[PDB]
């Protein structure tokens, strides 16, 4: 059912560069350095009724993660038909239907052969209309600094890279909390993101966001949640935004590609408002984008 | 291909005689899924295992820390009979076609599997291990901040500090930066200034003719090789110590070492541009011990 398309030519030093695979048979080498290491860059783009979401930026953040892990970059041009071949592949054979999302998958290759690996799939994404009406959520410590990207650029924050465990920890002990996700804080108190997603704060009628210096994911969601809410008229603002300040925000909402806007009902078992008919009409404007 | 491969069916604990939890496969050949958890999002553990003259060394300890590493993920228990008579096939079948010769790797994979699914995956991989005759002799060697306070494991569980883990894109990432400044390792030190380990290996401290190393609820590995090093020392009349060291008393240091199960051990020439003395002579003596350990345990 998914689509899965081995990209042959992911990077720059009448051939597409790219082959449809069997997405239900093994296809990477066991010392593939994604998995013996996590060592590669991923994105993940919704796809809406046909149409990939900010492609344009992600695969420049593809590009950036690449980058901060001395990858070879991208191949853009190649990405970009891979990406548009394989949802094509997917509608011909699923037909038309739900959300789908495009998952690129780039990796510093097989130990010892200095020849990066890249993969495209192609799929129906999990249900998040619950997720859209309200989740809980607990704050974090990350360990990190919130100026670690400055000083210790080695340890990959802001990266969205294939190391993804403590995310995944993350999550886990969130839900052995009784909420469904996590809103990151460093060390020094600052509020960063969710583990896949960015935090959305409306506070003293402004909506914030954290910066993206803060070894964080400078989100393709939250920047279209910016015009959304630039063009209904409220103001926009990046910034540091302190522990503290996150209870005393009038709303908050984490926003990804794939789940789009989730509003918070609680943060640490305090309860906040949520206001359904503007978070209806967000994700309405974030689902039909483009 | 000349690495053994075997597919790990029955890696964790919640069987008919005949199946054994594991089969051979072909190294060569794509093994992994493209939604395994193991490369989607680095979601497993690991271990690597030196295979001197046939044996691997120091096994249980190793089998033991793959399933703390494991617990620390909350993934289940992995089964340490399958996992054992599966690193024995695969040191059999790799010697069985390619003889014997030479140092060899055993390295153990544990993902939480393919995505929806509940059901881990494990694979054991056996192969040649890499040229370390060099380093063994010595190695230039950064200080790069962890980011870390030594306590996260204490405080903060869920980053995993102290797991042997797939997520290892930042310390490959370390590697880089020391080559960057012209070094073949690192030694990471935490927010709060105490030595660590290094991104793949234990660090081993001589002072005062105490050999020391930091303790291992600083959110780092116990490592078999540091445990088989402070036997050396120990023989020797050294007397051995866990303790805190900061990154300051590590300057101070006679002499450093950073150990792992397939380096060994690799003496310290510089430590971020500082000379540190190499005995030749003591340093070759603990690569000896260290690979002749286990012939004795047989
Ligand atoms: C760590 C992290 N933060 C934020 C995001 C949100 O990115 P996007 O809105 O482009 O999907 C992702 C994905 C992520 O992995
Ligand atoms: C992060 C890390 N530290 C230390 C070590 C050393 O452990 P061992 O001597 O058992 O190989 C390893 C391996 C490692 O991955
Ligand atoms: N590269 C290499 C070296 C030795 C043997 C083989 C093999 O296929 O047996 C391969």
């Amino acid at each position: 059912r998914a689509t899965l398309l081995t990209v042959t030519a992911p990077t720059r030093p009448g051939d597409a560069g790219f082959v449809l695979a069997d997405f239900g048979a093994p296809q990477v080498r066991i010392t593939d350095l994604g998995i013996t290491r996590g060592d590669g860059v991923f994105e993940t783009i919704a796809v809406i009724d046909g149409h990939p979401q900010a492609l344009e930026l992600h695969l420049g953040r593809l590009a950036h993660s690449a980058a901060l892990l001395d990858l070879p970059e991208p191949d853009a041009a190649v990405w970009r038909e891979a990406v548009l071949a394989g949802v094509a592949d997917y509608r011909s054979r699923n037909g038309d239907g739900g959300e789908l999302f495009a998952k690129l998958i780039l990796t510093r290759g097989i130990e010892g052969e200095g020849r990066p690996s890249g993969w495209v799939f192609v799929d129906e994404g999990e249900d998040f209309s619950q997720q859209r009406l309200g989740i809980r959520v607990v704050t974090l410590d990350r360990g990190y600094r919130h100026d670690v990207a400055e000083t210790s650029p080695w340890l990959l924050a802001g990266a969205k890279s294939l190391s993804y465990a403590t995310n995944r920890a993350a999550g886990r002990e969130a839900a052995r909390r009784g909420a469904d996700d996590v809103i990151f804080v460093s060390s020094d108190g600052y509020a960063l993101e969710g583990p896949t997603s960015n935090v959305i704060v409306l506070a003293d009628g402004v909506v914030r966001t954290p910066q993206t210096d803060q070894g964080i994911l400078a989100g393709t969601t939250q920047a279209a949640v910016f015009d959304f809410f630039e063009e209904r008229g409220y103001p926009t603002e990046y910034r540091r935004i302190s522990a503290d300040e996150l209870r005393d925000a009038e709303a908050l909402w984490l926003v990804s590609s794939v789940r789009q806007a989730a509003p918070i009902t609680a943060l640490d078992d305090r309860e906040y408002p949520v206001d359904a008919a503007l978070t209806a009409d967000l994700n309405a404007y974030l689902l039909a984008r483009t």
